[PDB]
């Protein structure tokens, strides 16, 4: 598929809508949140909804390590 | 505590050296596996090892929506 | 103690609050300004307010050179 | 100039080369250091070297805040 | 002459202002299209307007292989 | 479909393996070339080499504005 390493898959628990910014929040394994903030306008083409099963992706570069 | 909404507790299974970076894979709740490039250095100032147990930190504006 | 090597102590001298993501921006010595845009919901988790002192923070990956 | 917000002169003090990466360290004000990390090419196209003056730039989008 | 590699050339089709952010809209050579979430304050900074001549700027390490 | 809003379709025309990270170069429409720097193991998992066609992804909070 993408090169972006991370995939997560889902549920929409949280969805809260601004002017040029959206924020949805997944509900994944384990009952560990994800909170993405993209654009308003591909959260509105993608048709997200409370409930929805969705996938959170993230690129490896943009992972941190807490030790 | 840090603004990053996204914090995931993990094993680690795999670690790989470079010159100027290095990757670190965790395993998860439920399986699934992070897996994060991040400098070198921080690899060896932290200590990281396989089996050692470390969180995933990736802030919200990272985050993908797949769907 | 995290991955992220840039840590920058400063004072905060502006904040505001948006519908999606809210903007603080913190004098850091030198008189550098540094400006952060974060989800509103960690600005209000986190009780950030003009005055306080906190530290920026921002992974090698993300850091651009001009010359 | 451009739309990242931050942007902090400095002197380099550490240069590494990897084989796809590069990571540069510059001194700011206060004595901080600043840790980035970019492609090789462009280390050697802008002629990066040790004790040269140059300038370290953060899109605002990629700053958090630890409180 | 900054590090990020990915520069592109375009004329300003689209801009919407939020409260933090701002979406930018260009068109840029050979038909395609490039959409930019940045600070409402460097929108106006910069007197970013329809019609505008301005280049798109990403760093190498931000952008992801799809297959 | 994913959220991200930039897709440019296009041909490899350079590669660079590293220890972790790899470098792919594309040729993109209108004469322009996109420069992606993302996981070793992502470039070997998708059988990435020179004269596939393939299309670079960014996010768009990732892209900056020059003028
Ligand atoms: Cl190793
Ligand atoms: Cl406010
Ligand atoms: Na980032």
């Amino acid at each position: 598929s993408i090169s972006a390493r991370n995939q997560l898959k889902g549920k929409v628990v949280g969805l809260k809508k601004g002017v040029v910014t959206a924020e949805v929040v997944l509900e994944i394994a384990g009952g560990n949140k994800i909170t993405s903030i993209i654009s308003l306008d591909s959260v509105e083409e993608l048709g997200v909804k409370e409930g929805a099963e969705l996938t959170a992706v993230v690129k490896s570069t943009d992972v941190m390590i807490l030790a």
